Parts: structure tokens; sequence; C-alpha cells
């Protein structure tokens, strides 16, 4: 269970990181919208 | 129990971080809505 | 009991943080509702 | 008793913080209700 | 007795803070009831 | 006696503050009863 | 005696303040009884 | 004697204030008895 | 003597004020006795 | 003598005021005796 | 002499006022004797 | 399951990195739009 | 599946790197636009 | 499929490198534009 | 009986006050009849 | 009966206040009739 | 019935307040008629 | 009915406030008429 | 009906606020008329 | 209708704010007229 | 209509802000007139 | 119209900012006038 | 028009920044006038 | 016109930066005047 | 004109940088004046 | 003119760098003055 | 003139570098003064 | 003059390098002073 | 004529008030003549 | 004429107020003459 | 003439206020003469 | 003349304020003379 | 003369403020004399 | 004279501030005298 | 004289600040005396 | 004298800072006395 | 004297810093006393 | 004396730094006490 | 003495660094206690 | 003694470094505990 | 002793390095645990 919960931590750690780079697409998306 | 509660802390630590990047999707979502 | 109460502190520390990021979902939720 | 009362302080310190983030859920809950 | 009364102060300091956040639950509770 | 009376002041200072936040629970309790 | 009477003033100063917040519990107690 | 009488003034100044808040407990005590 | 009589004035000024708040305890004491 | 008589006026001014609040204790004393 | 007689007026002005509040002690003294 | 979840972590780790360099295309895209 | 998912990781690792050097073309593209 | 995906990795690895040296043409292109 | 007679006083106290404001309707009723 | 008579006092207290503001409509009604 | 009569008090309390501000419209209405 | 009458109180509370600011328009209306 | 009356409260709350700032235009309007 | 009335609240909320800053133009307008 | 009224809110939000900085020009305008 | 009103918001957002820095010229203008 | 208004935003964004550094010349101008 | 206005932005961006470093000469100019 | 204005930007970019290092001479000039 | 202004940029770029290393002589000059 | 100014740049480039190594003599000069 | 200034650059390039190795004598001089 | 007669009332209202404060100068004029 | 007579009222309103404070100088003038 | 008479009102408004604070100097002047 | 009389108002406004704080020196001057 | 009278206002504005803080020295001077 | 009077203002501005912090020494001086 | 008076301002500015931190020693001095 | 008074400012600037950190020793000194 | 007073400043600057880190020992000393 | 006082500064500079890292031992000491 | 005090500085400099790495053992010690 | 104290520095320098790498064993020890 | 302490330094220098490579075994140990 211990390493399993360590693994269940490990999969949920990854799911945040996709949403992090999802925001950074939207971050420079506005940077196009202001540099013009 | 001790390392188990340490693990039950560890899984609940991860569940916050998905909601953190969930907000940051919505953060730059408005930044598109103002840079236009 | 001491480290146990330290652990019972430690689990209750985590339960606040989910509610913190729960509010920040609702924080930028209104920010969509004003940037439009 | 001293560190025990220090620990009994420490558990009661945590119980306030859940109620703090409980209010902040309700804080941005009205912020949805005004940004619309 | 001195540090003991300092500790008996310290436990009674914590008991106020739960009631403080207890009110702030009720504070934003009415804020839902007016933002609608 | 001096620091002892200073400590006996210090414990009695705390006992007021619980009653202060006890009233503020009842303060916003009526605020629910009028915002509806 | 001087600082002692200053301290005997200081303890009796605290005893009023508990009764002050004791009244303010009863103050908003009637405010529930009229907001309904 | 001068600062002593100033101190004997200072202790007797405090004894009035407990009776002041003693009346204000009784003040809002009737306010419960009329708001019902 | 001058500042001494000024101080003997100052202590006798305080002794009236305890009797003032002594009456105001009795003032709202009858106010309980009529609001019922 | 002038400021001295001004001071002898000043101490005798205070002695009236204790008797003033002495009457007002007796004033509301009858007010208890009629509100019942 | 002029300001002196003004001061001798000023001390004799105070001596009336003690007798004024002396009567008002006796004024409410009968008011106890009739409210019963 | 453990190495499998380690592998399911490993594929989801890669999917973030494409979106990271996707933003950096848009990052220097605005840098053309300001250096002119 | 394991080495297959390792391979499906391996192809998706390459697709990021083309976009990385795609940005660096645009990086020095603005550097021409400022060195003049 | 495995060595095929290894080969499909291998062709896509090459396509990045042309764009890498494409940028380095533009890198020293500005270096002419500043050394003059 | 005592608090009951205090209550029977309390209801009869209210019945006067309706007649008081009943007269004050008629008071300004003539004030219309003279300001014209 | 006691709190009931307290409530029957409480409803009859309200009925006076409508008649109070009823007069004050008529109060400024004549004030229009004299300021012209 | 008790809280109901408390509520029937509470609705009749509101009906006075509209008439209060109704008079204050007429109050400053004459104040226009005299400041000219 | 209770919360309904609480709501019927709540709508009638609002209708006074428009008339309050209606008077304050007329309040400063005369203040123009006197500052000239 | 409840949230509807809460909404009918909510629209009537807004209509007062325009009249509030309508008065404050007239408030500083006289302040021009006196600072000259 | 509910979100529509929430929107009809939302447009009427904005119309007050223009009048607020309209007054503050007139506020510092007199401040020029007194600093000279 | 909803996002349209959200947009009609959004344009009227901007019109206040020009008047805000219009006042702050006049704010420091008097600050020149007093620092001399 | 939507992005157009978003653009009409966007131009009116800029017009405030010139007036903001217009005030800050006048802000340090008085700071010269006091540092001397 | 859209990118044109985006450009008309972009030129007006620059005009604020000259005035920003114009103030900061005046900011340290007083800092010379106080460090002496 | 678009890239031209982008260029007219680009020249006006540079003119601020000379004034920025102009202030920072004056910034450390006072720092000599206080370190002595 | 475009690359010319880009060049006229480019010469004015250089003139700021001499003044930047001009300040940093004065920056460490005071640092000698405080390390002694 | 273009490459000439590029050259006039290029000579003025060099003149800053002598002043940069001029400061760094003074930078370690104080470092002798503090390491002793 | 062009290559001449390129040469006049080239001689002034060298004069900075002597001062750079002049500082680095003083840099390790303090390093003797602290390693002892 | 051109190759002459190139030569006058070339002699001044050498004079820095003696001072560079002059510092490196002092560099390892402290390294003796710390390895002991 | 109506507002004119209202204005002719308004000027004649002011002429009384100067004579009112004219008497109050003479009122305290005798109060000097008796306090001496 | 109307606003002119309103202004001729307005100047004559001010002339009374100087005489009002003229009397109050004489009011406390006798209060010095009796407190001595 | 109108704003001139408004200004002639404005200067005569100021002349009263000096005499107002002139009396208040004399007001507390006697308060020194009685507190002694 | 208008702004001149506005300025002659402005200097005479200041002369009152020195006398205001002149009285408040004398105000707390007696407060020393009674607190002793 | 105008800015001169503005300056003669400005010096006389400062002379009041020294007397203001002169009183506040005497204000807390009595506060020492009563807290003992 | 103008900047001189500005300077004579500037020195007299400083003399108040020493007296301000002079009072605040005496402010917390009594705070020692009551916290004991 | 001008920079001299600026310097005489500058030395007198420093003398206040020692007294400011002198009070703050006494500020937390009582905070020890109450936390016990 | 000028740099000397600048130096006499500079030594008196340092003497405040020791007293600042002297208070902060006493600041956390009470923080030990409350965290127990 | 100048560099000497600069040195006497420099030694007194160091004496504050020991007391600064003396407080920070006591700062985290309480942090042990609350984390338990 | 100068370099000697510079050295006496230099030894006292070191004595603070041991106490700095002494606190940081205690800093992470509590961090063990909360991470469990 | 000078180099001796420089050496006595040098030994005391080393004693801090052992305590620095002593804390960093305890720093990652808690990092084990949270990563589990 | 000098080189001896330099040597006693040199041995104590080594004892820190073992504890540094002792922590870094524990540093990556937790990194195993999170990468799983 | 000197070379002996140099040797006792030299053996203790080696004991750190085994622990350094001991950590680096554990460093890449987790790198296996993440590359899968």
């Amino acid at each position: 269970t211990l390493e399993e919960l360590r693994a269940e931590a490990r999969i949920l750690e990854a799911k945040a990181e996709i949403l992090k780079a999802k925001a950074e697409v939207l971050k420079a998306k506005a940077e196009i919208l202001k540099a013009q």
C-alpha cells in the first residue's frame, strides 16, 4: 500500500504538470495579443 | 500508522496541486479576454 | 501520543489546503466573468 | 503536561484553519454571484 | 506554576480562534444570501 | 507575587476573548436572519 | 507598595473587561430576538 | 505621599470601572426582556 | 501645599465617580423591574 | 494668596460633587421602589 | 484689590454650591420616603 | 501495476513537454512582433 | 506494452525537439531585427 | 513496430538538426550586423 | 403573581401608547387645516 | 403566558409606530403648505 | 406562534420605515421651497 | 411562511431606501439654491 | 419565489445607488459654488 | 430571468460608477479653487 | 444578450476610469498650488 | 461586435494611463517644491 | 480595424512610458535636495 | 502603417530608457551625498 | 525609413548604456565612502 | 549613413565599457578597505 | 573614416582591458588579506 | 596611422597581460596561506 | 412672480438675521458689565 | 435678478456671521472675568 | 459681478473665522484659571 | 483681482490656524493642572 | 506678489505646526501624571 | 527670497518633528506605567 | 546659506530619529511587562 | 563644515540603529513569553 | 577627523548587527516553542 | 588606530555570523518538528 | 596584533561554517520526513 | 601560534565538509522516496 | 604537531569523499526509478 500510495501520488503528480503547460500556452497567447 | 498517516498526508498533498493548476488555466483564460 | 498528535496535526493541515485551492478555482471563475 | 498542553494547543490550532478555508469557499461563492 | 499558567493561557488562547473562524463561516453565509 | 499577579492578569485577559468571539458568532447569526 | 498597588490596579482592570464582553454576549442575544 | 496619593487615586479609579460594566450587563439584560 | 491640595482635590474627585456608577447600577436595576 | 484662594476654591468645588452623586444614588434608589 | 475682591467673590461663590447639593441630598431623601 | 503506473506516469510526463515547447514557439513569436 | 509505451514515449519525446529549434529560429529572427 | 518506431524516432531526430543550424546561420547574421 | 402583575402592567402599558399616536394623527390633522 | 404576554406586548408595540410615521407624513405635509 | 408573532412584529416593523422615508421626501421638498 | 415573511420584509426594506436617496437629491438641490 | 424575491430585492438595491451618486454630483456642485 | 435579472443588476451597477467619478472631478475642482 | 450585457458592462466600466485619472490630474494640480 | 467592444474597451483602457502618468509628473513636481 | 485598434492601443501604450520616466527624473531630483 | 506604427512605437520606446538611466545617475548622486 | 528608424532606434539605444555605467561608477564611489 | 550610424553606434558602444571596468577598479578598491 | 572609426573603436577597446586586469590585481589583493 | 594605431593597440594589449599574471602570483599566494 | 416673491421673501429673511446677531453683541456687552 | 437677489442674499448672510463670532469673543471675555 | 460678489462673500467668510479661534484662545484661557 | 482676493483670502485663512493651535497648547496646559 | 503671498502663506502654515506638536508634548505629559 | 522663504519653511518644518518624537517618548513612558 | 540651511535641516532631521527608536525601546519594554 | 556636518549627521544616524535592534531583542523576548 | 568619524561610524555600524542576529536567535527560539 | 579600528570592526563582524548560523540550526529544528 | 586579530577573525569565521552545514543536515532531515 | 591557529583553522575547516556530504546523502535519500 | 594536524586533516578529508560517492549511488538510483 505504501509504495502503491507512493505510486498513486506519482500519477497524480503528473496530472498537474499538463495543466501547468496548458496555462503557459495561454500565457504567451496573450503576449501575441499585446505585442501587436 | 505513522508512515501511513504520512502517506495519507502525501496523497492529500497531491490533490491540492491539480486544483492549483486548474486555477491557472482560468488565470490566463481571462488574460486572453483582456489582451484583445 | 506526542508524534501521534503531531501526525493528527499533520493530516488536518492537509485538509485545509484542498479548500484553499478550491477557493482559487472560484477566484478566477469570476475573473472570466469580468474580463468578458 | 507542558509539551502535552503545547500539543493540545497544536491540534486546536489546526481546527481553526479548516474553518478559515471553509469561509473562503463561501467568499468566492458570492463572487460568482456578482460577476454575473 | 508560572509556565503552567503561561500554558493555561496558551490553551485558552486557542479556544477563541475556533470561535473566530466559526463566525466567519456565518459571515460569508449571509454574503451568499445577498449576492443572490 | 508581582509577576504572579501579572500572570493572574494574563490568564484573566484570555477568558474575556473567548466571550468576545462567542458574541461574534451570535452577531453574524442574526445577519443570516436578516439577509434572508 | 507603589508598583504593587499599580499591580493591584492592573489585576482589577482585567476583571472589568470580562464583564464587558459578558454584556456584549447578551447584547447580540437580543439582536437575534428581534431580527426574527 | 504625593505619587502615593496619586497611586491611591489610581487604584480607586479602577474600582469604579468594574461597577460601570456591572451595570451594562444589567442594561442589556432588560433589552433581552423587551425585545421578546 | 498647592500641588498637594491639588492632589487632595484629585483623590477626592475620584471618590465621587465610584458613587456615580454605583447609582447607575441601581438605575438599570429598576429598568429590569419595569421591562418585565 | 490669590492662586491659593483659587486653590482653596478648587478643593471646595470638589466637595460639592461627591454630595451631588450621593443624592443621585438616593434618586434611583426610590426609582427601584416605584418600578416594583 | 479689584481682582482680589473678584477672588473673594470667587471663593464665596463656591460655598453656596455645597449647600445647594446639600439640599438635594435631602430632596431625594423624602422621595424615598414617599415612593414606599 | 507499480512499474505500469510508473510507465503511465512516464507517458504523461512526455505530453507536457510538447506543450512547453508549443508555448515557446509563441513566446518568440511576439518577440518578432516587438523587435520590429 | 511496457517497452511499447516506452517507445510511444520515445517518439513523442522527439516531436517536442523540432518545436524547440523552431522557436530558436524565431529567437534569432528578432535578434536580426534589433541589431540593425 | 518497435524498431520501426525507433526508426520513426530516428528520422524525426534529424529534422530538428537542420532547423538548429538554420538558426545558427541567423545567429552570426546579426553578428555581422553588430561588428560593423 | 408578582411577575404576572408585572406582566399585566406590561400589557396595559402598551395600550396607552396606541392611543398616544392616535392623538398625534389628529394633531397634525389640524395642522393641515391651518397651513392652508 | 409570560413570554406570550411579552409577545402580545411586542406586537402592540409595533402598531403604535406605524401611526407615529403616519403623523410625520402629515407633519411635513403642512410644511409644504407654509414654505410656499 | 411565538416566533410567528415575532415575525408578524417583524413585517409590521418594516411598514413603518417606508412611511418614515416617505415623510423625508416631503421634508426636503419644502426645503427647496424655502431656499429659493 | 416564516422565511417568506422574512423575504416580504426584505423587499419592503428595499423600497424605503430608494425614497431615502430620493430625498437626498432634493437635499443638495436646495444647497445649490443657497450657495449661489 | 424565494430566490426570485431575493432577486427582486437585488434589482431594487441597485436603483437606490444611482440616486446616491446622483446626489453626490449635486453635493460637489455646490462646493464649486462656495470655493469661488 | 434569474441570471438575466443578475445581468440587469450588473448593468445598473456600472451606471452608478460613472457618476461617482463624475463627482470626484468636481471634488478636486474646488480643491484648485481653494489652494489658490 | 448575456455576454452582450456583460460587454455593455465592460465598456461602461472603462468610461469611469478616464474620469478617475481626470480627477487625479486635478488632485496634484492643487498640490503644486500648496507646495509653493 | 463582441471583440469590437473588447477592442473599444482596449482603446479606452489606454486613455486612462496617459492621465495616470500625467498626474505623476505633477506628483514629483511638488516634491521638488518641498525638498527645497 | 481590429489589429489597427490593437496598433492604436500600442502607440498610446508607449506615450505613457515616457511620462513615467519623466516623473522618475523628478523623483530623484528631490532626493538630491534632501541628501544634502 | 502597421509595422510603421510598430516602428514609431519602437523609437519612442527607446526615448524613455535614456531618461531612466538619467534618473539613476541622480539616484546614486544623492548616495554619495549621504554616505559622507 | 523603416530600417532607418530601426537604426535611429539603434543609436539611441547605445546612448543610454553609457549613462548606465556612468551611474555605476558613482554607485561604487559611495561604497568606498562607507566601507571606510 | 546606415552602416555609418551603425558604426557611430559601434564607437559609442565601446566608450561605455571603459567606464564599466573603471567602476570595477573602484569596486574591489573598497573590498580591500573592508577585508582589513 | 569608417574603418578609421572602426580602428578608433579598436584602440579604445584595448584601454578598458588594462583597467580590467588592474582591478583583478586588487581583487586577489584582498583575498590575501582574508585568507590570513 | 591605421596600422600604426593597430600597433599602438598591439603594445597596449601586452601591458595588460603582465598585470594579469601579476595578480595570479598573488592569487596562489593566498592559497599557500590557507592550505596551511 | 411666485419664485420672485419667494426670492423677495428670501432677501428679507436675511435682513432680520444681521439684527439678531446685532443684539447678541449687545447681549454679552452687558455681561462684561456685570461679571466685573 | 433672481440669482442676483439670491447672491445679494448670499453676501448679506455672511455679514451676520462675523458679528456672531464678534459676540462670542465678548462672551468668553467675561468668562475670564468670572473664573478669576 | 456675480462671481465677484461670490468672491466678496468668500473673503468676508474668512474674516469671521479668525475671530472664532480668537475667542477659543480666550475660552481655554479661563479654563487654566479654574483648573488651578 | 479675483484670484488675488482668492489669495488674500488664502493668506488670512492661514492666520486663524496658528491661533487655533495656540489655544490647544493652553487647552492641555490646564489638563496638566488638573491631572495632578 | 501672488506666489509671494502664496509663499508668505506657506511659511505661516509651518509656524502653526510646531505649536501643534508643542501641545502634544504637554498632552502626554499629563498622561504620565494620571497613569501613575 | 522665494526659495529662501521656502528654505525658512523647510528648517521650521524640521523643528516640529523633534517635538513630535519627544512626545512619543512620553507616550510609551506612561505605557510602562500602566502595563505594570 | 541655502544648501547650508538644507544641511542644517539635514542634521536636525537625524536628531529626531534617535528619539524615535528611543521610544520603541520603551514600547516593547512594556510588552515584556504584559506578556508575563 | 558642510561635509563635516554631513559626517556629524552620519555618526548620529548610526546611533539610532543600535537602539532599533535593541528593541527587536525585546520584541521577540515577549514572543517567547507568549508562545509558551 | 573626517575619515576618523567615518571610521567611528564604521565600528558603531557593526555593533548593531550582532544585536540583530541576537534577536533572530530568539526569533526562531519561539518558533520551536510553537511548532511543538 | 584607523586600520586598527577597521580591524576591530572586522573581528566584531565575524562574531555576528556565528550567531546567524546558530539561529538557522534552530530554524530547521522546528521544521523537523512540523514536517512530522 | 593586527594580523593576529585578523587570524583570530579567521578561526572564528570557520566555526560558523560547521554550524551552517550542521543545520543543512537537519534541513534535508525533515525533507525525508515529508517526501514519505 | 599564527600558523598553528591557521592549522587549527585548517582542521576545523575539514570537519564541516564531512557533515556537508552527510546531508547530501540524506538529500537524495528523500529523492528516492518521491520518484517512486 | 603541525604536519601531524595537517595529516589529521588529511585523513578526515578522505572520509567525506566516500560519503560523497555514497550519495551519488543513491542519486542515480532514483534516476532508474523515474526513467521507467
